[PDB]
This record gives C-alpha cells, structure tokens and sequence, in this order.
C-alpha cells in the first residue's frame, strides 16, 4: 500500500529505536537520518490504519498559503492546533488576572481541577481573540510562524520577501532549476523562539512534466506528528502543481531525529496490528488556479475508509 | 568497502537516471531524493577508486572553520578552487584594462590561445591578491562564502550570528538537542548570489556517547563534486567531534538534485570497474581541541592507497 514506508518506520524505530532523553521528560526511541518516498500518482498519503483529520490539516495548510499568522482565522475554522502558543503569551503578560495559569498544559494532564479551569480560561481567551478585534492583534497574532517565513521573510534592510511566491515563479520559467528551496530557518529568530520550526525547509524539482517536492524536517513525533506532516506537504505539492499545471511526481520525507516517545508504544503496536486499505484520491477545483486564493471548499478528499481513530497522550 | 554507497549511487544514476536539462548547457542524468551513510568508525571516507586531493579539502575547510572569506588564505595554501569566482569580479570593473577577458572560462576550455592568455591573466590577479594588500582587499575578498555563512550571519540588526560556535556550545551544554542546525541558507542574499550554496544546510545528533551529523545538498555533481563534499564534511564531523570530546558517529548524505553530466559518464564507468581498497584512518592533534585554532599540521590522513586520478572536463 501507499502508506507502508510509515509503518516501516514506525517498526524499525521500535527495534533499532535506542533511548534518548529528550527536552520535555517522558524517553523517546530515537533514530536520525531516514527518508521515505510518496508515490502521489497513487493515490493521497493519509493514513488508512487509524482516523486522521484531513479537516485540520487544510484549514491549517490555507493559513500558511495566506501568510496569516493570527490564529483567529483558525479559530474561525474550529482548528485549534496552535491555541496553546498564543494563549502562553496572553497568560504572561500584566493584562492577565486570572487563575493559576503557569505551566499549565503539564498540569492540565496532570489533575481533574485544572483540567476543567485550564479549560475554561482558554475558552474566554478564544472568545475575544474571536470578537475583540484589538484583542485579536495583540494575543492573537503568533508573530513568526510559517505563514511569515514562506511568505513575508524580514529582510536587514526593513522589507519582507515572499519566498514561496518567487519559488512558483521560478518554477513556470525555469522548471529545471535546482535552486527552487523555500526556507523556514532564520538564524537570528531561532535563538529566542518558542518553537523552532520543524519544517526547516523543503525543495522542489521539475522532470518528465511532473513536480516532486522534498521536506527536511529536524524533528519528527512518529506517532502523533508525522501522519499530518505527510499529509501537509503531500497536499501543498498537490497545489503547487495544479498552479503550476505540472502533474503529480512525488513526496520524499527526509528527517533528522525521528522519534517515538515511550508513553506512544502500545498504541503504535496497536497500530501495527491492521491492514492498510487502498488510498484516498485527491481532486482540486479546476476553476481556480491562484492556489493563494483557495478556500476548504476547493480540496476534496476522495473515499476515505480509515480504521478507527487511536488516541495517546501529548508528551510534555 | 566503505565506499560502496556512493558507487551504488554511481549505478542507479546511470540506470534510473532520467535526462535533465541544466544551468550550462551539457544535459545530466538526475533523480532527485536520496541519502546516504557513512559509518566513521569504520574508516574515512576518501575515495580509494580514484585520487582524491585532501590538502585542497582540509585547507578549503580550514577557511570557513576561520570565518574567512578572503582568497588571499587559499592562494596562501596553493589552493585554487574559489579563484575563478573573485577573478569574475575582478574582471567586471572600471579598474581592469587587459584583454578580452569575457565569458572566460566556457572560452578557456574551447580553443589554446585563450586557454594560455587567460592563464597568464589569472596569474596576474593571485599575484596581486598575494602581495597588493588593498587589492585583496577589493577583488580578494568573496564575500557571502560558507566563512560568513556559518560564523558571520548578519542579521536585520546590524549585528553578526556565529551559528557554528553558538551550536559547539549547545552540543557541549544540551547534548540530546534536535535544534542542532547550521544554515548556510539566507533568502535575503540568494536572489543575487553568483552561486547559492549547494550545501545548504547541516544537522547535528548526540546519542550514546558519539556525534552524526546529516548534511541536505540541493545539487550535486556526482563525478566531480560529490568525493569532495563527503570529504569535507565527514572532516567537519570529526572536529567538532574532538572539541566536544565525543565519539564519531556517522555522515548522512542527502540529496536533492544528484546528476551526472553527460560528457563524464566514460569516467565514471571507467571507474566503476576497480576494486574499492581498505579506507584511510585520520588522526587528529591531541593537544589541540579548539578546532579553530587548528593548521594543516593538525590533520593527518594515514595509509590512503587509491587508483590513480581520472581526469574530465568540468560542466560549464
Ligand atoms: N506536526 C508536527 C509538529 C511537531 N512535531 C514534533 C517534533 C518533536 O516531537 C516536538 C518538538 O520538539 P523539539 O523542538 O525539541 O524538537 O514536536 C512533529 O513531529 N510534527
Ligand atoms: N563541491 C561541490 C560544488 C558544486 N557542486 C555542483 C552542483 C551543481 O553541479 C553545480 C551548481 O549548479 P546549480 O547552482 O544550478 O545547482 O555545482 C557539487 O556537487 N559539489
């Protein structure tokens, strides 16, 4: 099936897999250096052996298209993937008068009480980042995201570069060149930044008519991180293409440190135990090209039969 | 052999290698996503199948390790690799007065009498870069080379990022760190750049006691580039290696754009016919650790017995 290099992975960390400490507390198995590859002529790299939100995953990969960085448009879009970021910034500053809200999302997990308070607060935060307009532009805007680093790089000389914008342009007059990399890594923001980004960067490359991309990414959560970032980049390839009027090559997923953290492994033996079923199809609306201009409504997920979803705790 | 990946790469190149159109105009053989590993405690890996020249990498190396971006340190070290890059500057302004000078180095390797003025006419320009201190200074010094890249970052600031120093810390301080990323990668500078760095970037791993690093190399010129990079950054991962006071690991090499130019496939089969030899061993000064500070003298290559040297002519 499409989706047995994930599966391969998911093994060969649980058997070459060696212990590693790692920056929150719970071990992981880990290994570094691999890449597997996506045939997207295929079908579409969403895993069939446990229930993944594809609805997320556009909404989300929109954002980033958009150059948007403020998690309203999100919210929106009832995606609540990057909540957490912003809401640690709201809850440190002087205008916060709340309750116990530091070092929360451990404690969350960790008691009842909290759970239920944690979960309010967040909710009253969503609120006005939804509603109060001024409130959206302070706490609401995550600053440096991907959605800033695609498409509004800072320059030392005060301007923004679209670098995602620039690469489609090289595409459609120069399609051989081997210069078609978008970059996420800025040295002089890393240092201070909540999260460096995973995503460091990606490359494209045109042969035969058809677009294959390639990802890097410096960190990869095998069980609860790496369907989506498949689907993610599987899914933008899919884009680029279409505004491109190329034909679908293929998704290659290099990592460094590919992990699976220890409080994951029963669930991904659970995982390891079912038979993947043929792949979903992908079709985009033919009317629009400008893929900056499309909305959920343009990306349709094609028969999608997926074995039930698995959960697992977050590591923090 | 501890060669053998990269004379499989060699192979599937030729076999699965789709022709591709390129920058110069001599067509290529390429495939685009693949990875390779060298286990370092095996042996180093320089070619024995054919000469390689380690004085030219260690030097070369030895310059960015230094933060230099000056030719004035190369010429100094009989190395000649980044002379014809400075010499195109040189050439182009108001000051230089000689002869047709013009779209050289296509010309140079096209007929003898170019081929002999254009020789005489570099030798002019490393003379004066040798010993005409302002003028090293002007037509001398490369500018955006790795030296700058890696430890003279200029950020939106005015300041500069010693990427590479600032990573030697965080190995020593926070070993099991997946942010370990050196970027040789700027938006800001690559729209203009004469050539965007090929090594784009590299990453670091810390696990049982010995370091790895993983180098992404969007393009890469099978025949005459790639015994170099391995070189080069296998050697890196040694140093770094010793200033930390680890074990070696391995060198993962990943690709982008991997071809073979098409007027270098009689040498490259010609090569594929011997018998890989038992790889070098590479012993470093135990005195010094900080690789900084480090002279030819400190790098001692043992027992490289390779084939003799293949010559072909460079893709321009
Ligand atoms: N969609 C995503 C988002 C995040 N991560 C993971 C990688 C690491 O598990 C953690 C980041 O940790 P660190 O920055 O130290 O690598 O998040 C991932 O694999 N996929
Ligand atoms: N040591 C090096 C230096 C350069 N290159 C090659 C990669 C390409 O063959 C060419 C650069 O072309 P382009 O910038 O269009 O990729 O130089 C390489 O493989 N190894």
């Amino acid at each position: 099936m499409l989706e047995q290099p994930y599966l391969d992975l998911a093994k060969k960390v649980l058997d070459e897999g060696h212990f590693k400490p790692d920056r929150t507390h719970t071990g992981t198995y880990s290994i570094f250096g691999h890449q597997m590859r996506f045939d997207l002529s295929k079908g579409f790299p969403l895993l069939t052996t446990k229930k993944v939100p594809f609805g997320l995953i556009k909404s989300e990969l929109l954002w980033f298209l958009h150059g948007d960085t403020n998690i309203r448009f999100l919210l929106q879009h009832r995606n609540h993937i990057w909540d957490e970021w912003a809401f640690e910034k709201w809850v440190k500053s002087d205008e916060y008068h709340g309750p116990d809200m530091t070092d929360f999302g451990h404690r969350s997990q960790k008691d009842p009480e909290f759970a239920a308070v944690y979960h309010e607060e967040m909710a009253k935060f969503d609120d006005r980042v939804l509603h109060d307009d001024a409130f959206a532009a302070k706490y609401g805007d995550l600053g440096l995201v991907y959605g800033s680093q695609w498409r509004a790089w800072h320059t030392s000389k005060g301007d923004t570069i679209d670098q995602l914008g620039d690469v489609i342009e090289q595409i459609k007059t120069h399609p051989y060149s081997r210069r078609l990399i978008v970059s996420a890594w800025n040295p002089e923001d890393v240092p201070t930044m909540a999260l460096p980004p995973c995503h460091t960067l990606y490359q494209f490359y045109v042969n035969d008519g058809k677009l294959s991309l390639q990802l890097y990414q410096r960190s990869a959560d095998i069980f609860l991180g790496v369907p989506f970032d498949i689907a993610s980049y599987a899914l933008l390839t899919h884009l680029v293409a279409h505004e491109c009027g190329l034909e679908v090559g293929e998704f290659i997923h290099t990592f460094g440190d590919a992990h699976l953290y220890v409080n994951h492994l029963d669930q991904i033996k659970e995982q390891l135990s079912r038979t993947p079923r043929p792949a979903p199809t992908l079709q985009l609306n033919p009317d629009k090209h400008d893929i900056f201009d499309f909305d959920m409504k343009d990306i349709k997920l094609l028969n999608y039969d997926p074995y039930p979803a698995i959960k697992a705790p977050v590591a923090v």
